């Protein structure tokens, strides 16, 4: 709900500090380019009118909207847009419009550095000043990953600090940090990718998508609950998610305690995994929910084909009733199947749904759509022959392998996609084999899927920053549900014409021989797309061949004494060696 003084009432229902904490990660992802103690002052400087507000609403300002709020306090220290983009044009426009401007400038790969923990640094400021120190950590995560789910990231600065409250305690600083770090750094990864997929289903599917998906994720985490409290819980989720993913951070973090606390309160007919959660302080407790998982299927459950086929009343539920009652089937057949993945539950409402438009135009609806679940029962075996042919990949050629045999497959996709993003995806679908494949069948589907749609999304986000594939732009934006089957199907790009020429594209070089073995791969894959690029029907064979060339040259010549100079001297007859091997 809201105040009349905002500011007022976020201050009080969140206290100073996480109050603190989301404006700056309001800041920090609004001017990712900007830096920290610009930030700081910002905070510092609001914290106080939001403390003016709390003592007197009646003091002048404290009913300005919290946009409002914010951005005249970024436009006051960013007098600076030289080199930071066209977007110091918001400042200048006012509310409601000025707001709309700043989110459309949130930059989804900044160009940031890769920060390198350097333990005994780090522990020295962790010294002199804990609150920065944590405040120091959001603004880095915070501005890399500008939709990331704000009171989620509180939680996180909170055990990044709880680490160096053990750790800077040793005599060996880096033995301890740096495996905890490591650990912690990858969930959040994980965390920033399952919000901008959150954040991707609202703004270009609308809310109904990302309600749709609440459903399906609810629905598993507490299949004992009724359609009721289910229904209550998705209403009041979809609009924590609508707040963080428009920046409404403080209307978010306030609205996810309150939602926790229901949770808790109702825990007893929703999981019995939430014991484990409700006894916790307000950030652990909803992040211990957040990432609860399903109960086991409630027993005595009735066949779907009672409301859902026989039902005499299916096409008018359906045409007077439709969202809800297209929920319930949601509801009904996930609370059914926690072995099945969120976007398959999604992709079989959908088909459900689409047969039920085309059945009850007709004469006879029920003899149209009588077997509509034997069909949606097959709809679920269209990947299983794909992740087990993956995984049989995967088993026989490793992660690196498996990296490289989706290079070639996703580079003959869309052969316009820059070589750094074509590199990355392929990279990230390829760990989908460890993630994976060592899983049951409980586990596998939703495992891959899930994995797979949530590095689609990063593919279809980087995308829309620079559209080149037609192909890329028909699958991400045809269905949301249907983009992994989507990019599946896409087959070798015919409209593309060839990379005809360059001075040597990628060329091996002498440094090549004391980078890291990861950056070396990374290396050699560039030039497999570089490779691709330019010779795009090559064949299977073929490209082995190149890179079994690729291989054997770079461990000639960084096993020289002269190395540079076997780069320059035997560079020439790989570029030659791979002209004979393609024709």
């Amino acid at each position: 709900d809201t105040h009349k003084s905002e500011i007022a009432h976020r201050f009080n229902d969140l206290g100073e500090e996480n109050f603190q904490g989301l404006v700056l990660i309001a800041f920090s992802q609004y001017l990712q380019q900007c830096p920290f103690d610009e930030h700081v002052k910002l905070v510092k400087e609001l914290t106080e009118f939001a403390k003016t507000c709390v003592a007197d609403e009646s003091h002048a300002g404290c009913d300005k909207s919290l946009h409002t709020l914010f951005g005249d306090e970024l436009c006051k220290v960013a007098t600076l847009r030289e080199t930071y983009g066209d977007m110091a044009d918001c400042c200048e426009k006012q509310e409601p419009e000025r707001n709309e401007c700043f989110l459309k400038h949130k930059d989804d790969s900044p160009d940031l550095p890769k920060l390198k923990p350097e333990p005994d640094t780090l522990c020295a400021e962790f010294k002199a000043d804990e609150k920065k120190f944590w405040g120091k950590y959001l603004y880095e995560v915070a501005r890399r990953h500008p939709y990331f789910y704000a009171p989620e990231l509180l939680y996180y600065a909170n055990k990044y600090n709880g680490v160096f409250q053990e750790c800077c305690q040793a005599e060996d600083k880096g033995a301890c940090l740096l495996p905890k770090i490591e650990t912690m750094r990858e969930k959040v990864l994980a965390s920033s990718a399952r919000q901008r997929l959150r954040c991707a289903s609202i703004q270009k599917f609308g809310e109904r998508a990302l309600k749709a998906w609440s459903v399906a994720r609810l629905s598993q985490k507490f299949p004992k609950a009724d359609f009721t409290d289910v229904t209550k819980i998705v209403t009041d989720l979809t609009k924590v998610h609508k707040e963080c993913c428009h920046g409404d951070l403080l209307e978010c973090a306030d609205d996810r305690a309150d939602l926790a606390k229901y949770i808790c309160d109702h825990q007893d007919t929703l999981s019995s995994k939430l014991k484990e959660c409700c006894d916790k302080p307000v950030l652990e407790k909803s992040h211990c929910i957040a990432e609860i998982d399903k109960d086991a299927v409630p027993e005595n459950l009735p066949p779907l084909t009672a409301d859902f086929a026989e039902d005499k009343e299916v096409c008018k539920n359906y045409q007077e009733a439709k969202d809800v009652f297209l929920g319930s089937f949601l509801y009904e057949y996930s609370r059914r199947h926690p072995e099945y993945a969120v976007s398959v539950l999604l992709r079989l409402a959908k088909e459900y749904e689409a047969t039920l438009e085309d059945c009850c135009a007709k004469e006879d609806p029920h003899a149209c759509y009588a077997t509509v679940f034997d069909k949606l029962k097959h709809l679920v075996d269209e990947p299983q022959n794909l992740i087990k042919k993956n995984c049989e990949l995967f088993e026989k050629h490793g992660e690196y392998g498996f990296q490289n045999a989706l290079i070639v497959r996703y580079t003959r996709k869309a052969p316009q996609v820059s070589t750094p993003t074509l590199v990355e995806i392929s990279r990230s679908l390829g760990k989908v084999g460890t993630k994976c494949c060592a899983k049951p069948e409980s586990e596998r589907m939703p495992c891959t899927e899930d994995y797979l749609s949530l590095i689609l999304n990063r593919l279809c986000v980087l995308h829309e920053k620079t559209p080149v594939s037609e192909k890329v732009t028909k699958c991400c934006t045809e269905s949301l549900v249907n983009r992994r089957p989507c990019f599946s199907d896409l087959t070798l790009d015919e409209t593309y014409v060839p990379k005809p020429f360059d001075g040597e594209s990628f060329t091996f070089h002498a440094d090549i021989c004391t980078l890291p073995d990861t950056e070396k791969q990374i290396k050699k894959q560039t030039a497999l797309v570089e490779l691709l690029k330019h010779k795009p029907k090559a064949t299977d064979e073929q490209l082995k061949t190149v890179m079994e060339n690729f291989v054997a040259f770079v461990d000639k010549c960084c096993a020289a004494d002269d190395k540079e100079g076997c780069f320059l001297l035997e560079g020439p007859k790989l570029v030659a060696s791979t002209q004979a091997a393609l024709a």
